[PDB]
């Protein structure tokens, strides 16, 4: 709302709305839609279909706001306004209508050749999240009348199962409405206004919104397993790539504290290809969905080492051990994170 549209965007506005009206008398009497003062469209009956005033003003002008927020929606995003000249404005290639796909009346739609006319990758990306931003908006109006979402419709109960977020929203109004906002923004570009695209923001969530305070879940054996002497071996299959960790840990380790962050644990972090143990060190590869590590101790000269789906994971330099010098405290038990 505090948006205010630009003089440039504002004097061809009229020209969008009426091209949106264009395209209402385009494509309903194509698609069959004849021309009727009522809404009534299952039996074809189009109010859209003549100039400006017939279909109500108040309709005309509604168009009018639609290519009012819709420009301002492009500004909220980010999307800038480019204009070369008043020459590229007058810049039409009359676009020719059969009487199917033209309204009755003189009130012809004609901008130009708009088949040429393309969109960078980037630019239908704007496009689909300004059919969110609408989607949104529409979903949000029904609230206002207090609707609700459903999986049957029920106007006794106002529960419409269309109110859900787009991305699950079904594909059949998803394309109806997108490819609406698309011959929209062609209409905005037919009339000279091309738009520089705003810069592809990089972002991430970095994917932490577990449950309530905690970032890690580590599982441990029990303390009376703990080996102080012979070769031990273990293996710790990754189902799921990402922030994991495994290796052996002391029967003193806080269950609160990250796998290798102090003296009490010593862990292999695939994720990043990390060794773990009061910090971090390069080692080893990264592991995927399925692989399996093998975690291998050996208390009587105190060396581990880490296996990825069989073959022995190496430092930075070319030594085999991943912890090599370390005494025996009380033994070590399986842990992982
Ligand atoms: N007379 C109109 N002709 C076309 N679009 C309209 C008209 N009045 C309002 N609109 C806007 O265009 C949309 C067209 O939606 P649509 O034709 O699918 O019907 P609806 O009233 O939204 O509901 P329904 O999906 O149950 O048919 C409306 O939701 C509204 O945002």
């Amino acid at each position: 709302s505090q948006i205010v549209l630009p003089p440039h965007l504002e004097r061809i506005r009229e020209k969008l709305a009426e091209n949106i009206h264009e395209l209402w008398v385009m494509n309903k009497i194509e698609l069959g839609w004849q021309y009727g003062p009522v809404r009534d469209d299952n039996k074809r009956q189009h109010p859209c279909l003549v100039e400006f005033s017939k279909l109500p003003e108040q309709e005309r002008n509604y168009n009018l706001q639609m290519s009012l927020e819709t420009l301002k929606t492009l500004l909220a995003l980010g999307c800038h306004v480019g204009i070369s000249d008043e020459h590229a404005e007058d810049k039409v290639k009359k676009m020719k209508l059969p009487k199917n796909y033209q309204l009755t009346s003189g009130y012809k739609p004609a901008p130009m050749d708009l088949s040429f006319i393309k969109l960078t990758p980037s630019q239908e990306a704007m496009v689909d999240k300004l059919a969110e931003n609408a989607h949104n908006v529409w979903a949000r109006d029904r609230i206002r009348q207090g609707w609700t979402y459903g999986i049957q419709q029920d106007v006794k109960n106002r529960r419409n199962p269309r109110l859900v977020p787009y991305t699950l929203l079904d594909d059949r109004t998803k394309k109806s409405n997108k490819d609406s906002l698309r011959e929209a923004v062609r209409t905005l570009l037919g009339y000279g206004y091309n738009l520089e695209a705003p810069d592809q923001d990089h972002a991430a969530r970095a994917e932490v919104c577990s449950g309530t305070g905690e970032r890690f879940r580590i599982f441990r054996a029990e303390k009376t397993y703990a080996v102080k002497a012979g070769r031990w071996y273990f293996e710790f299959e990754t189902v799921t790539a990402g922030d994991m960790r495994v290796g052996w840990s002391r029967p003193g380790c806080q269950p609160d504290q990250e796998l290798g962050s102090d003296e009490r644990a010593f862990a292999f972090d695939g994720f990043k290809a990390q060794r773990w143990h009061q910090g971090n060190e390069h080692y080893g590869r990264s592991w995927q969905a399925g692989d399996v590590v093998g975690c291998m101790v050996d208390m009587n000269e105190h060396t581990m080492m880490f296996t990825l789906n069989g073959e022995i994971l190496l430092d930075d330099s070319g030594s085999e051990l991943a912890f090599k010098d370390f005494d025996v405290g009380d033994g070590f038990i399986p842990v992982c994170s």
